[PDB]
């Protein structure tokens, strides 16, 4: 104790969770996992958060993890599983470490091949284990003698690759006994890589560093700004990978996006006499449809998997421990222009609100040390271009692209941070799909500024094919009503409806200064309207399904 | 004259299922399926009726296809059919004949291996097909040449099996050429079993017949219903396929729950001569936790996979069409008694477990389908005598809480009517509320109670009765239609605490056939059904 005043399978897994930086378990019990809960509960070094449902309970741990660099969740055998499975999915394709625990019947009943609920009746208890197999880098059924092992293998893979796991944990297993952890879970091909990329970078007159999504995976974003401030690189990210670097830097370009780029930054990238990418992909909605333009042959690019040093694929390396070593390189130092940097700017008039002018104002008011998540949608390529400011970050999933994602994955993420004040712009469609963690967000007491977009239906859908079509229509609920609807007070959520610009940066101030509140605000905006790179990228998504 | 001188696979998929007897398509439009999406809004005889989620879609699907006796949902690929896997497999578990169709990129962009949305960034376009295995009897992703082959060979194992198939439809396959549909979709063995099941049926002095789903999957329960009632022949089912079998039946029993059953049921079962299954499986919450007692020396079993004759097992045989044959069977008929079968009478009396349950079996009709979610609710539920005409809608064996609600109104719109009353808890309308938008644009007129108990009432009574995870936010229940946009001349909404305000509400909801009705009911987290009380233990000794 501070003041100097059985151990079980169960027990071992929750210390390797908190040895991992876990301080929450997300979830939704189930008869299966209620003993290990128990074990959760009294833990004075981690709290469960139970959810509504399994499927918010997966993208919420995506968010934690996004923030704090590893997550976990728990769900119940069959029903709770396969709830969550599309959240693993999407924490499988950005690459996030999340670890799913599921529950399930004694180690007896499964081999006595038993009709139990949550089975098919055919008395096969790993139908749902193997259905996981192409989403999880590592999956488990422990059993009492294999499961100190078992758990340190898998959760080795969360480390070495940050991609999600998946440990199955019988009742009767949990509660075995165990004997507390000995140790933690924590050359040549990456030095010559190393001294390549020196070289190059000493060499180049207009160098630019391409960081993306798994510098976020590993966590490796301040080491990545620092290397960056220290070397004055010019550098950019994709919008997959949003926030891999400080974005206040001053050789930070802005994002690029393919033929989509802002002019200045298209032609300086793809000029650029040698490019280091830092775990990039370049995908559909990353690239403006695959219209990117970048020279393999100027090119060394890291990534998890595999590196391509000017054509020559290796793949004996460790992306974390080469990305690390960047700040032992000296006396690289850029000594050229950057671009024209525009100035920030935004006078509210009496307008109904636009989507051009609410990026400009969310851009101009959104402040340093905050967290923006913005959904696949309106949200998503309107807040993709900001300018963030010093310590902020943001949330975004282009790839795998699971509308009603954000809602879930910022509350989450602003568990992981509580100093980092997180605004989700959430589109009046993708909500309806996960409005649920409302009463979580209630009882927890979360203090984020969320923004809801009723522009009557499925506007992103609209500008890809059918804009007057039927099935891009939505039941239009009372947004503004939800918290009060779902047990909310006034004391704990604030709810507005906004129209016009005026009163947009009035609720913005207002909510911005009011920290202990969480602010809950719809904004009314046209169906027809769309932000400018929206108007264009939804053509070419278009063009991609004919 | 006086001088003397296209169709396409998205098309032809659509007349399948519509000889299957669809009309309603459930789901979430997605860019990969909007094309197809055209094609169902621009039929006459079918209708799109979008869901919020894609979970409650395929929950939504299976609840249709249990009234309807077949169903149809659409999703967008990867992040669509992900999140619709776990009804999927709630529909195969309970073997209900649902097709999910799947819109994936074209083909061009599938060969060529891209990196686009609702992938992982491998060029693989196969993972997620693939991880549909165990939880579909069929499956294909079709091509410009195999479209109308595959099509029917998938949905011709949804006839043979009734369980549920899978489409993967590339956007530019829907839109290719394809012709009309030439033909239509559809031993000594079966003799055997029906002369077997004849003999037994004339020498037995005490015969019990016990049906199950599997009825229900194959549309069979008029036709089991019509032999009992021509053979005077008794009967009981397990709540795992409650209704297989109308209820009125002067010979039906009641719910045979293993040790857990009422006990001249329990005794009659249990010692009769004679035991014809139809269509049943034995789980852990339909058997009283396996605590049955049916000698298979004494039984003939029909699956749809298999049966047992005495104990020897058979597989050679159509079970819908020996079920069918059995009003054929001659000199049958029982001849001796069954067993015996309290007025309900309201007071000011706070709501209460077993006095809910005794209300609304007395309150009940004809031509109604309760549904019943996992909880109070579905234990409570269960043993109620349903009227004639009435049916039942439970999942025992899955057990998705949060399913019934997004069911319940799949199968009202499955059937405009029989009067859907659906009985929810507050811990599982939590998982699918969203889906009352939809409720309301569809003007759907179900009478639903939703239990709130504060919190999960049948979790605490198998463990940890006081423990915070078995709580959850309470909402204001009765509010949730308003704030989802409903008006006063759609939806009622009403709290109910004492029994004369349930009494009064349920006969008014009954009346009142033009308008839903969302009724919160107020009861105590300690409080269990009976059955409930019972099971809350056997479950917990099943995890030790
Ligand atoms: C789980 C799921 N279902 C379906 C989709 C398809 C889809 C998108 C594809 C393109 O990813 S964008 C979109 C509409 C989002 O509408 P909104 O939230 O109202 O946003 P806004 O009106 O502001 O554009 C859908 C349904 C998806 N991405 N994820
Ligand atoms: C999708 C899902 N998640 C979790 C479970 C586990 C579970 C049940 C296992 C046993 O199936 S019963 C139950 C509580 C239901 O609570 P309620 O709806 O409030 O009902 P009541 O309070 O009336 O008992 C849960 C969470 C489940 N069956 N399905
Ligand atoms: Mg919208
Ligand atoms: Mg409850």
């Amino acid at each position: 104790h501070s003041s100097g005043l059985m151990y079980t399978v169960g027990d071992y897994l929750l210390d390797r969770l908190h040895e991992l930086g876990i301080e929450e378990i997300f979830g939704v019990p189930g008869d299966y996992n209620l003993q290990f809960l128990d074990q959760i509960i009294s833990r004075e070094d981690m709290k469960w958060i139970g959810n509504a449902n399994e499927l918010n309970a997966s993208y919420m741990a995506d968010g934690y993890a996004r923030t704090k660099k590893a997550a976990a969740f728990l769900t119940t055998f069959g029903v709770g599983e396969l709830s969550a499975i599309n959240g693993l999915a999407g924490s499988y394709a950005e690459n996030l470490p999340v670890v799913e625990i599921v529950g399930s019947p004694t180690s007896k009943v499964q081999n006595d091949g038993k009709f139990v609920h949550h089975t098919l009746a055919d008395g096969d208890f790993k139908h749902f284990m193997k259905m996981h197999e192409p989403v999880t880098a590592a999956r488990t059924l422990l059993t009492a003698e294999n499961a100190t092992y078992e758990i340190d293998r898998v959760l080795s893979q969360l480390l070495k690759e940050r991609k999600p796991v998946y440990i199955n944990l019988p009742v009767d297993v949990a509660a075995a006994k165990a004997e507390k952890p000995a140790l933690s879970l924590e050359n040549t091909t990456e030095q010559v890589i190393l001294s390549k990329i020196e070289e190059s970078l000493k060499n180049a007159q207009k160098p630019v560093v391409i960081a993306g999504h798994e510098v976020i995976s590993f966590g490796l974003e301040k080491t990545v700004t620092q290397f960056v401030s220290e070397t004055k690189l010019p550098i950019t990210t994709l919008n997959f990978g949003k926030s891999a670097v400080d974005e206040s830097l001053p050789s930070f370009l802005g994002i690029y996006n393919g033929k989509l780029s802002e002019i200045s930054l298209k032609n300086f990238v793809e000029s650029a006499d040698f490019i280091l990418m830092l775990g990039v992909k370049l995908t559909d909605s990353s690239t403006g449809a695959f219209t990117h333009h970048l020279d393999e042959n100027k090119m060394i690019s890291l990534n998890i998997d595999e590196g391509i040093i000017f054509n020559k694929v290796v793949e004996d390396f460790d992306f974390r421990a080469v990305v690390s070593s960047l700040s032992e390189l000296k006396g690289i130092e850029y000594e050229g222009q950057y671009i024209d940097k525009q100035y920030e700017e935004f006078i509210p008039s009496s307008a109904p609100l636009s989507q051009d002018r609410l990026w400009q104002a969310v851009e101009s008011l959104t402040q340093s040390n905050e967290t923006i998540v913005a959904e696949q949608g309106t949200s998503f390529f309107g807040a993709s271009t900001i300018f963030l400011k010093s310590n902020s970050r943001f949330i975004g999933q282009p790839l795998w692209g699971s509308i009603g994602y954000t809602f879930p994955a910022a509350l989450g993420s602003q568990i992981a941070d509580k100093e980092s004040r997180h605004l989700l712009f959430i589109g009046d469609g993708s909500l309806q799909l996960t409005v649920q963690e409302l009463g979580l967000s209630i009882r927890e007491k979360l203090n984020p500024i969320c923004f809801i977009i009723n522009n009557d239906g499925y506007t992103v859908e609209r500008e890809i094919h059918g804009p007057t079509q039927s099935y891009n229509d939505i039941p239009m609920w009372n947004y503004s009503k939800l918290p009060e609807t779902f047990g909310a007070t006034e004391d704990r959520v604030v709810s507005k409806i906004v129209r016009t610009e005026n009163e947009f940066v009035s609720v913005m101030k207002e909510a911005q200064a009011d920290v202990n509140r969480m602010y809950w605000i719809e904004l009314v905006l046209e169906k027809e309207d769309a932000p400018k790179l929206l108007k264009k990228m939804g053509k070419l998504f278009a063009e991609q399904n004919k």
